[PDB]
């Protein structure tokens, strides 16, 4: 599991659960390839997005559907998701966690990469 | 104007308005003693909680009762308050921005420290 | 002025100055064309990147490039940029500042909208 | 485990390891009374530090001390500490998760409360 999705909710002070999360790889031409994606679980988390053999070093997008997250509990939001970009380095540790904290009119969020 | 508060709501996407403050500096036998309080503008300032000969070296507490701001929006929040503690004016007089973003659940808070 | 971008520095405590920012939007054939960009003053602010009369109702992505700027001071960061996406003057014209605060592996963005 | 404290660090990209948490119970009198404390593990996490039995309603102060963090990585800090205060409410779920995103000149706190 070297890439980890994590999703809080601000304003319940809950994890954000049934999230839809889609993961993109940057390709050769600078378009976004779908790479992997799932649905947050009951405890805020997305698990078993990819492999190690999969997830090759490169720039990765992590797009979180906050606007969708929002209207589901009759919430009125300012974005229409939340990105995360980033590059993918073997010299760095070799878990990353993308952790995102989400208000209606605001998002944080933070990268925990660990060995 | 050496220290300044602002502060937004990320709920609405607006300024917090009416949010009080009280600001303690700690006094020789390590009680928190009054210092300044105020509110927050319409702009979610507040300004003129203190002066340049008033404001000496010491530690400082800025709490933020974003608990009351919550209720009185008609929302129960779980922090009481919003407390930002720091030592000021160690290296000479400094101006400083304590800013905070408010959710029911959440807080951030950052500091501007600006001049020598 | 209806789109603003203001970046504070969360390591310095400080503005982030220089910080490029470019602002795209939504074509009809659903590609992100590019619609302004500029840079952070010595105040962390971004004004003038466009006008009423040229910002329409659209869904618009404002990248702050956030590597660049901790390249520039030196720092290996974690994200490539900080993109916020989001529809604008749906119900009419809107004034937006878009704020975030940035450290090497974070960031925070809010958004602040004001009048009708 | 009804309290648990999550620490991380936003300029390394890590769990903020080995910082110094101190718990307090607002007594009667309005004084701080010491309730629990411990360092954080190697995940950034500190677990174990009361029972469902100790940990009736009241108002509660966590304060981690991030000024000893920062300067144990030779790197110059703005806050004493980081302080959450917050009253534990048997309405609400059961299990509290009080979260901390670390930066030297700002931080970012969070509540996870959940069943
Ligand atoms: N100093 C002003 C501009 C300015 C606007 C805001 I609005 C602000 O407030 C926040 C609060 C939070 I919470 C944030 O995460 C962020 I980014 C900015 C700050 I500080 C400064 C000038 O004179 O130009
Ligand atoms: O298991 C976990 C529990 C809580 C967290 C909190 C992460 C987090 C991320 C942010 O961008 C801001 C913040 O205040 C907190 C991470 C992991």
């Amino acid at each position: 599991c070297p890439l980890m999705v994590k999703v809080l909710d601000a304003v319940r002070g809950s994890p954000a659960i049934n999230v839809a999360v889609h993961v993109f790889r940057k390709a050769a031409d600078d378009t976004w390839e779908p790479f992997a994606s799932g649905k947050t679980s009951e405890s805020g988390e997305l698990h078993g997005l990819t492999t190690e053999e999969e997830f090759v070093e490169g720039i990765y997008k992590v797009e979180i559907d906050t606007k969708s997250y929002w209207k589901a509990l009759g919430s009125s939001p300012f974005h229409e998701h939340a990105e995360v970009v980033f590059t993918a380095n073997d010299s760095g540790p070799r878990r990353y966690t993308i952790a995102a904290l989400l208000s209606p009119y605001s998002y944080s969020t933070t990268a925990v990469v660990t060995n």
